[PDB]
């Protein structure tokens, strides 16, 4: 087989890139290790930045989102028995965020891809990348036992943190920056109405808690738990009891509980690689960087990498300006580092760290008191939360 | 002897409090361990907040300052070979800071006190505090061998970090928060013209550097040095060479060097005690808290403690409202913690820490890039730098 752009991975990144590309007349093939069902089983993200919402519209896949997505103009932060609302819309100069689950976005993209008839090979086993610096790179994979070869001009690694693409770049050409946090997030999805019309991030002495949502009748809650925890040790009831213990009394009082549709523990980590490309290979999304969940930046940074890669590829194909692709990493990294700083900051002010001295606890509290009580402080959170602007290019 | 308010310490705090008090008709006696000459030999502070400038005017000791003080509308931060100016005046809504040395302020207050004829006992040896919870506390000291007793209604501990007042409060009644930094500031005072009309804080790979001033012909420079350093190991020439290596080329190029008038190493530390009072004893200034030099908050927080203590004492004496004094600590601590957070933040983004991993260095750089490039970010620095408002009281 032959194509123009080979895409490794059919998660949000790969699908969004493939859709934008297909629409502009640039053929592309997506190779995915798993089955459609497996991919669709991942809950993950719930909050989308306006930039992501616009990219979905550009890809022509925004019908269901415009109908079912919930637009939020603010978020709350609870600490020391007090709730403080950050008016995102007012403080950011009018931007908002949209709550629409990653499962839904992924479903929307998959349906859109099927209808247009673009190529997607699921269960593509043992993908290998070859001749990354040649003028003609290629991908080999196994489909039901037979090893097939796919020739292409460029390869976009949209295979997530454990993908093959980042591993295919000579380790010496890469610089890695990583921080592992001593805790994880225990999440629970339930078919119960959310306790509030807006999200509530809570810093409590017992640990972090977050009240989120997926729709008017589906909620997503999270509690900070140490890394030693096994999800089998958390019955639905133990979780609700713990959640309630971490929320302000008036919030825990009106919480509608129910059986879990899904429960899982996500460990927190920060990770960035520089550069994000090697030869004809370009990394995007979780393949190039991981941000802790706090602040909802992961899927949102993937979207900007994608927006940037798509536009550079368009220039290369439509305008014969292939030299612009050398700028990919420089452009992406500027936004990646600022979002990493934001997620890192949010995580550090909202969670309870293990070996914390009295001075640090007081500074943590004061950070909250300052940023939440100052108009300039509220504005730094707000502009960061809605998402910093995308870089123009050229 | 008998007085109304006994003040331990004749540094800025004690003198300013005594002056405000004397002027309002509240007798007070100041006891100081050292000689006037010794106190006057301490260089220290150079930057004053507007609140401090106003307090000096209220105390009627602002003639020389209004004449010789330099008003600054901005400060610069240099990092990664780029200088960025923070327009304090524009970004804070019109406030500025005033550069007038602590030595001068102290000299102005001492002269003002002498002229009014208020009591000041220098070389008051081995001061001890007694009956702090009684209705009649007293202070004993030694003057040329004889142990004398001073009776008073209240005692204000303005004796700095190593003073006797904080040590006189039963250790169990106090909560201490402290952070010691793994570096100090090597400062050099010279009769040379400053390299710039505004201060320049510089983050450089070799360590922190700061270009300050005292007048049109007197400069004050600082460089970060490890705690193992002895000032005798730093010749004037070694210092200038090191300073120049840390500044942007265009700044080091026009630097006028010269012999040191004073050289010394100040170790960095954060320290706060809660509460700041015990019975008839009230702590103010360095006796109650220490902030690292970064941000110029030390002498400025002492001024607000003083402003607060003076006004509460006025209420107690003039209005017979002695119960209001129980609010001293609560009022002071609100401002102290926010200033501590600011000094801590400045210190952490401008200095080079010893065991720093790649992720942290990049976050440090990104913190600078974000706050210095965002209007909301610049505003958080600016409003903090000029000094947060004083709490009203009652
Ligand atoms: C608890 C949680 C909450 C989050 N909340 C938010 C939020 O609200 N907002 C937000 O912005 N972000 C959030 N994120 C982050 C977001 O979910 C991720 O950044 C997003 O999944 C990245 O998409 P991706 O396509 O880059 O990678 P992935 O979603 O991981 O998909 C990569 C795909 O590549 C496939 N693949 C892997 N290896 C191979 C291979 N060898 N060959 C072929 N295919 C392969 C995988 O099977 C997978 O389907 C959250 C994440 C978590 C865990
Ligand atoms: C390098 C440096 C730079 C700084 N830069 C700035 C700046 O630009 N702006 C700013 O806001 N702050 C700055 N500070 C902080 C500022 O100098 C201090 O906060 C200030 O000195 C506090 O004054 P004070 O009167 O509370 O205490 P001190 O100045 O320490 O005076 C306390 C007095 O009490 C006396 N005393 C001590 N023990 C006894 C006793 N047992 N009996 C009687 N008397 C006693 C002492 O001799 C001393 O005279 C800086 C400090 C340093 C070290």
């Amino acid at each position: 087989m032959k194509t123009q752009v080979a895409i490794i991975g059919a998660g949000p990144s790969g699908l969004l890139l493939g859709q934008l590309l297909h629409k502009a007349g640039i053929d592309n093939v997506i190779l995915e290790r798993q089955t459609p069902d497996y991919v669709l089983g991942r809950i993950r993200a719930g909050v989308l930045e306006q930039g992501m919402v616009d990219l979905l519209r550009e890809a022509g896949v925004d019908r269901r989102m415009a109908r079912d997505g919930l637009v939020h103009e603010g978020v709350e932060i609870a600490f020391a028995g007090q709730r403080r609302r950050i008016d995102l819309k007012r403080l950011s100069g009018g931007k908002t965020v949209t709550v629409y689950g990653q499962t839904e976005v992924t479903r929307d993209l998959m349906e859109a891809r099927e209808a247009c008839g673009a190529t997607t090979v699921y269960q593509a086993a043992e993908v290998r990348l070859h001749d990354l610096q040649g003028e003609r790179p290629y991908v080999t994979f196994e489909r039901d036992g037979e090893r097939l070869r796919l020739d292409c001009d460029y390869i976009a690694g949209c295979d997530g943190f454990h993908g093959i693409s980042r591993q295919s770049i000579p380790a010496e050409r890469l610089k890695v920056f990583e921080r592992v946090y001593p805790f994880g997030w225990l999440g629970l999805l339930a078919d119960t109405p959310p306790v509030s019309h807006e999200l509530i991030y809570a810093n409590h002495p017992r640990g972090f808690a977050l009240c989120s949502q997926r729709s008017a009748t589906r909620s997503r809650y999270y509690v900070q738990v140490p890394l030693s925890e096994k999800v089998e040790d958390w019955s639905d009831e133990r979780f609700w009891t713990e959640l309630k213990a971490r929320l302000p009394s008036e919030v825990a009082e009106k919480l509608v509980t129910g059986p879990s549709l899904e429960k899982s523990i996500a460990p927190l980590r920060s990770f960035v690689v520089e550069p994000m490309q090697h030869g004809r290979l370009f990394l995007a999304g979780d393949a190039a960087h991981i941000v802790p969940p706090t602040g909802a930046k992961g899927l949102n940074l993937a979207a900007s990498d994608v927006s940037t890669l798509y536009r550079l590829l368009l220039k290369a194909y439509r305008e014969g300006r292939g030299e612009l692709l050398e700028r990919y990493s420089a452009i992406c990294l500027r936004r990646i580092w600022k979002a990493e700083r934001f997620s890192w900051w949010m995580t550090s002010v909202l969670h309870r760290f293990p070996d914390t001295d009295a001075f640090s606890q007081r500074i943590q509290q004061t950070e909250l008191e300052y940023y939440l009580g100052s108009e300039a402080g509220l504005a730094t959170i707000a502009e960061n939360y809605v998402g910093l602007p995308y870089e123009e290019i050229e």
